[PDB]
RNA sequence: UUUCUCUUUUAUCUU
RNA sequence: UUUCUCUUUUAUCUU
RNA sequence: UUUCUCUUUUAUCUU
């Protein structure tokens, strides 16, 4: 309506490549309609895969804003949480070492620096009705990567710090906000920016496993355990400011529970002027104050998840809600 | 509001983005500038079809004249190889139209230009047995040419058709549809050039890579081969991406099909061929479908289940209504 | 009336120089109106040539896109069409050396690339009361120059491609949209671009004969035989997009059947730097909406052919249309 | 009316100077909305210019490679004996793998939208000597049909570049101008439309191998070497930029020179490019009929120094024909 | 009231830059609207300048000779020893075969519509040295008549250039600067009308064969040469541009020398140039009295620096005048 | 030129003793891998013979009905109108569709 | 198998 | 995401 | 290329 018209090309682009679902945004946008307008290269990273739960075990899946991995998971014994004899095996999204290399110490090499747009998830179950079991519970925690101080009984005697994930405690209990079906309905849900504005994030390096090599989890105060295993086929390049998407998937023993996994993201990051990357990068979209705050709108407006059914009505449920406060205002 | 569109350049959204099982005569043309003696074929292929368990069998929808499709099956979770080839199956009356014999396809047409090409696969499996996923995507698979030495005597050098971007098959596409089995799906292709130019028919071919020639020095990932000139064969490339799909069956899985396609294509009519009884000027030039076919198709989902096959016509006037909307201001 | 006058000076010479007669043209006009506007070189062809027909022999005349010749004849049997023991030899249109050179490799020498925008031709009897007879049929095929592809047991065994004329089998029969009066009525008529669009063709080099040399007649699906004779006289230089006219005229046994045979070629070409050609040259015309539309409209508006007694009134007849249809617009 | 974002930025990409952090844009307004991908290719060359010769650089629309170059003594065109040899934009190898047949592996297609090259003069002001000759040629690629006495005998048809006759002598409409002032100059479209030109497989050399160059009718030979450094895949709708730098004897003349080049190409789903595609810009009429006028409207070449003072020709020239047009 | 598309042509092709891609266009905007062809001839001639020497070059109307050019000794012009030879425009033979009988052959008359020329220095910065200057002279081609003691005794009369006095002496209305710095310049029409004249058959040197330079009162010699290369097929009515480069002792001065050249000629029906021909474009009173006045607006000539900034100066007076009489 | 063959067997158990004037009825049913698929197959016949005076057939004939243009312009009617098939649900629905179809035509007329 | 308007948009019958 | 009344029942802004 | 009515007779757009 009077609601469409008021945004900027760039502005509707990137309400799409953030709530829309993925078959209908053909176009990830030029990018995040805000104040800067740099040079930098919009990915929209998308996986596909066909993947089959484990009977008789609870599998996390942990959709955090890292990367170049779509997301992180782990089985554990039915009906229960995380453990600190848990760890998280992450899955990169298709060309992850076109990206950030395969040694923890060659991340920013292509790119320098990020922000995560959208980052959105969907399960959509493949089993017959003969064969399914089971619920889909999920709840999206504040986790962020700060850093932990602690002394060392070395020689001389020294004070150690490193990356911590704070606020993952959250993922060991689902929180009164969240959606939580029957297994075969399936899920769709999206995460977005937990900060005021979108500022750009540094690519870490080095960055392998959390607690890192050489330290306890119990100095950490991590519940849990972040492993990304072979430098050269994964890692941790950095954090965003996406809050994280958790999800429960209970298995009951003998049951069949298949389905198709997909994932969203939209980046904006800084290439480097030596990347083969970099010939294929734009200015950002210029502000567009519409935009931004009919996206803080949608998005506090929006519920934790929706049924994969409704997938598509999406997009619509979304042009929804921008008309309605729109037309308040 | 839909009433700034030509008679024809109306018909002609409706051929193009919905299955018209409705029989209107099958098309009445391009609203383009061209408007020479034409012939409107409207082709339909219903077939019935169950697919092997254990297998992800592969189909495309390429704008290849008098085939409907090709396809193969590769192991679950695998995709096609060199050693792997596609057998296409013709819409009815291939033979009629092009002969038998790969050097008379040219002798009932000369040219043509596709303008629509709709698929959908319709499940017929109980919700029992069936089980796995249908994936689609589209390839801007376009129809080219190889240039290499051969030692003869004298040594000379060949040149042959070979088919471009077919790579693209050995994987997902990120702008893919992928949902369970059971829910079927309905997609369609559209044209990939700026405007309608018409293609020659090609005689000769059988086969790509041609006979005699090895495969790889082509450089296309696997196979084509139409079989006997007798029956079926490759009489031309329309400018049309081609529609992947993917259909994963799991072991001991019982998923049965129908599946349909549609085509309406105008070709240029020989005066001695009997089908120029049927030809006629093409449609006159209708700025509004030519600028709304765009817009359409831009925005439609890459597919839809299968379900959705009706909602089209409406889903589609609605994308028109809202664009026709923001043009007034 | 306020037709003439929307069109740009180049949009009106443009219509002229493709149904007007070659006597009220004085003025070949700046060339096509269209988006392209890079450098050309506008050339009217034109040839006059006192031609008698053999008695008791059909004479079949084709003209073709064929740049620097006018028109190709052969007779065959009263009664009878071309067969595959028949051959076309072209006429040259004045100086057709001074443009292609003498050798089939030197056709690129003084221009690379062209575009028909109108090609015209007409017959008018000279005999008297006495001594006429026969009749003057004509149709037009939509002939393209095509490609075939087949295998040679050559060693090591490979697989070929050449040039083929697609959709030649139409001159084995007058199809039902025809012209068709006595001999002695004459005969007058035009061609249009077959193309949405006025795209411009490469010029081919060493085409002397089609089928080529060591080709056999049976793999390439043409219905006769083309030869354009000594590289050193004649030769096919390309092939445009228009259709082809095609003309039988039937010469019984003891008539003398002379006339006077007139072709027209509004041709832009790309002149090489080099050419000596190139100072002639100018700017194509700016893109003329109106013009356009008119064109296609005339085209498909106007008969067949008309008898050689209104040619005159020929480009009346034209300018009625134009405000006949101008005017319900 | 006015122009849509992507209609500019496509203006721009067009004449627009590259040190003005160009954007690529969405890209080529037109009618054609499908799904593409942008690249923006930039090389910058240092070079010396070898004395008493006569050294010429073509930009054709070659997709992957900046130039040609090859050069003969002074006062003298190519001949038969010459040979051009491509200089590569970055990363050709990412774009078309390492085989003449791993071309189409990660594209399929492509169309051109800019094709703009610089020449600027690093010589002091009493060591350098020569001219710097610019005019643009209508190089297209088509085929040529010959027959081959071997057993059975046969026909063989094989790629020929046309139009190519025109680098042996300097045509009419160009610029000419003393080395050290530079020079830039641009490319545009050479079709009514801009449709898409399919990747070409196995090209390596034209004539290609076992052809003599007499066969082809190309008064000269084209050399992209090893198949896994470079080579043709394919040939875009652009006139081909003619470059003929005469350096005289013991004239030091050393230069940078860049190129440009916006072409939009249709990834394939499998390539890692795909993820940065796009949909085309909606056709944007007024800049379909910008650009074809500022093309004409623009001169042949420029020296060096308005090369910055470009873009302010072009915005002049979109309005003075924005006001010929604005007043009825 | 405003100019035609043909009207504005006319002027671009007259006083507009060559490397603006200028437009023939369809020719002269005047009463005439008969048959013709037009034709762009331009030269492009790389060029040293012997020291201690001032070369004279002359731009004068005769068909497919860019220019004469004659050398003498530095502060000195042109003597009774003096024969200008002239360099052709490309394929002069073309258009006006091989024998001095065999220029009428192709076409049979002509009319000048623009007569430009420029000069730009290709020399370095310490190894050039001397001026340029140009003026123009109203050099026409008359009659001489003269008797001849012969049996019986005869009258003779034959062709003579009148006006070429004008030549030993640097005219007060001149352009003059440093070598380096270029120069252009143009001519016009030297007649109240655009009037065809015709092609001259026989003319290859003036004084003719057997004619002593004393019978003509022409100041010094002109000399084509070889029938078969070269010669004079008619003389337009274009004021003649004369450049003097002098260069002193020890001086380098290379240089490119253009020529621009519009003429319309009269195609003859057999000749292959017909096809090409259309119709002299219609009169267009505002064009031809903007010409007249630009002309006589316009410097004689300007640097080579200002070729580019030619366009505009020319668009600034087209208003400038449109505008002392747009007001009432 | 027929694509296939016609066997009708021993001719002691079956074989073919005439070709009607009706169009044949073609149907493909496509059975996957590992399904179940019975049903029951029903058909119908309506011919009328010329009984030989020997046949111990004829005792049960009689004279053919009478000329009735209505039945005769409805059957065409119906027929043309009436779809391709239907599933096998509205077979009953059938003899109602069909008496629809006849008073809406014979209502225009 | 259902209800009309509206402009469609072809198509003949009639002056 | 839909429609108002009614009293709710808190809550500030103002005299 | 000419002039309307009339019923045609299909055909979509709209309730
Ligand atoms: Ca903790
Ligand atoms: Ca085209
Ligand atoms: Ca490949
Ligand atoms: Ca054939
Ligand atoms: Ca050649
Ligand atoms: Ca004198
Ligand atoms: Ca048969
Ligand atoms: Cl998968
Ligand atoms: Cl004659």
């Amino acid at each position: 309506m009077a609601a469409l018209t008021r945004l900027s090309q760039p502005g509707l682009a990137f309400l799409k490549c953030a709530f829309a679902p993925p078959d209908f945004n053909t176009d990830p946008g030029k990018g995040i309609p805000d104040r800067f307008e740099g040079k930098v290269v919009s990915r929209k990273d998308v996986l596909n895969q066909s993947i089959s739960f484990t009977a008789g075990q609870d599998t996390f899946i942990l959709i955090a804003p890292t990367p170049g991995v779509a997301y992180w998971s782990a089985s554990v014994p039915a009906g229960t949480f995380p453990t600190s004899a848990t760890t998280f095996n992450p899955v990169n999204y298709p060309g992850f070492t076109s990206m950030f290399g395969t040694t923890s110490t060659s991340r920013s090499d292509q790119v320098s620096s990020f922000r995560y747009a959208s980052m959105n998830v969907g399960i959509y179950p493949t089993s017959n009705l003969m064969q399914f079991a089971g619920s889909i519970t999920v709840w999206k925690c504040p986790v962020k990567l700060s850093t932990v101080q602690f002394p060392v009984a070395t020689d001389p005697a020294t004070s150690s710090l490193v990356h911590t994930l704070v606020g993952l405690d959250g993922v060991l209990a689902v929180g009164p906000d969240n959606f939580s079906e029957s297994f075969i309905k399936g899920v769709f849900s999206q995460s977005a920016c937990n900060e005021p504005d979108f500022e750009f994030n540094d690519i870490l390096e080095g960055i392998q496993t959390l607690p890192p090599a050489n330290v306890s989890l119990g100095s950490t105060g991590q519940p849990f355990t972040m492993d990304s295993g072979a430098e050269a086929t994964s890692g941790v390049v950095g954090w965003g400011n996406m809050d994280t998407i958790v999800i429960r998937v209970s298995a009951p023993e003998g049951a069949v529970n298949s389905a198709i996994l997909k994932a969203w993201s939209c980046i904006e990051y800084r290439p480097n002027p030596n990347a083969m990357l970099y010939q294929f990068g734009h200015d950002s979209p210029p502000l567009d104050e519409v935009a931004l705050q009919e996206y803080r709108t949608v998005a506090r407006s929006l519920p934790v998840a929706v049924i994969a059914a409704q997938t598509a009505s999406m997009w619509e449920r979304v042009k929804s809600i921008i008309k309605s406060s729109l037309a308040a205002a």
